[PDB]
């Protein structure tokens, strides 16, 4: 049956080159397999690959972007202007390389580079891998990216346009469990978004909708709002949208349970990855990428604060118990 020329065992002959670009970007790209600023570099990507996507301005005659077509790639001189993507340039050229050397389109890439990415970080979930997406794209319209200092109703309504629901939306926010910021408060560079930036867990749910009690930096950046403690930052988006009656409730079921946070997250990371493709048209390879090693840590309040410190929000649903930590308050190191 399909054994690869490296001894791999597959379920198609057009899985076998993605264990060579496995190789390349676990040695080079991720630095030997690390879960550090490439992986979240990537993960941005992703999203602002596969948002450049309007059904709106399709139905209004216009072009309305390829969807996760690897146009911020190909177009990069034209996508990289866009405000939301600054801080981008080192990591399109990296994969624009690794690209044209394997031999692989460049919407497939970005979807499988963060498939990789996210196996290196523990707690994560194994995501979907489909190859076989048209190397060639048109630039995304621009204006497509939610920005941090958007209204939740104008979030929600460009996330469902492209075709999310409320519920998907904060479901696809549990990348900012893997997070910083570099661009929004220079002054506090790469300042983490949860207090643990290396673990795809729950930490970044609870942690957002604790009081804001902390300026982390010598004054306020663009969209930034008051955190819980030294180190962390805290953007406009996370917090309204957690604190909003849309989206509140979802926010808070995704605060107990690392395993109902990964699986929902991994159904929405798939839903993203073909948007503008017909996924019956694609062939799995999901069996190329690794597991994760597991995260063993349940999940906590922080330092000393307690329940009386998080601004619940469901009015439906009581907050669910979880740990408390008999700490002082942490301080976060800038992530990795
Ligand atoms: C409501 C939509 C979202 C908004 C408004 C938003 C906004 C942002 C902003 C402004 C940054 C900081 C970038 C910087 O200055 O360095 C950021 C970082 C990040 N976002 Fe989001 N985001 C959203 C959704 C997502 C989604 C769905 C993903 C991917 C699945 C994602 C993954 C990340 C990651 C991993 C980082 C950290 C980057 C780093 O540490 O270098 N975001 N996001
Ligand atoms: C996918 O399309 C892009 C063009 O949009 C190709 O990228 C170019 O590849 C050539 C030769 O391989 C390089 O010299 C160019 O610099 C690349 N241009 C850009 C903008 O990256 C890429 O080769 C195509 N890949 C496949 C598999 O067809
Ligand atoms: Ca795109
Ligand atoms: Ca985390």
């Amino acid at each position: 049956s399909v054994t690869c020329p490296g001894g791999q065992s597959t379920s198609n002959s057009q899985c076998c080159v993605w264990f060579d670009v496995l190789d390349d970007l676990q040695t080079n790209f991720y630095q030997g397999s690390k879960c550090e600023s490439p992986v979240r570099k990537i993960l941005r990507i992703v999203f602002h690959d596969a948002i450049g996507f309007s059904p709106a301005l399709t139905a209004a005659g216009q072009f309305g972007g390829g969807g996760a077509d690897g146009s911020i790639i190909a177009h990069s001189n034209i996508e990289l202007a866009f405000p939301a993507n600054g801080g981008l340039t080192d990591t399109i050229e990296a994969l624009r390389a690794v690209g044209i050397n394997h031999g692989v389109s460049f919407g497939d890439l970005i979807q499988f580079a963060t498939a990789v990415g996210m196996s290196n970080c523990p707690g994560s979930p194994r995501l979907e891998f489909l190859t076989g997406r048209s190397n060639s794209s048109q630039p995304s319209p621009p204006s497509l990216i939610p920005g941090p200092g958007n209204t939740v109703t104008a979030i929600l309504d460009r996330m469902g346009d492209a075709g999310f629901s409320p519920d998907e939306v904060v479901d696809l926010l549990a990348a900012h469990s893997l997070a910083s910021q570099e661009g929004l408060n220079s002054a506090i560079f790469r300042s983490p978004l949860d207090s643990t930036p290396q673990v795809f867990d729950t930490q970044f749910y609870i942690e957002t909708l604790l009081k804001g009690t902390t300026q982390p930096g010598p004054s306020l950046g663009f969209a930034e709002e008051l955190s819980p403690f030294p180190g962390e930052f805290r953007m406009r988006s996370d917090a309204l949208l957690a604190r909003d009656s849309r989206t509140a409730c979802r926010w808070q079921s995704m605060t107990s349970s690392n395993e109902v946070m990964g699986q929902r997250y991994r159904a929405a990371m798939a839903k993203m990855s073909v948007l503008g493709f017909d996924r019956n048209a694609l062939t799995d390879c999901s069996d190329v990428i690794p597991s994760a090693v597991s995260n063993n840590a349940a999940p906590v309040i922080p330092g000393g604060l307690t329940v009386d410190d998080i601004e619940v929000s469901c009015p439906s649903e009581p907050f669910p118990e979880i740990a408390t930590a008999s700490g002082p308050l942490p301080s976060l190191a800038p992530a990795p």
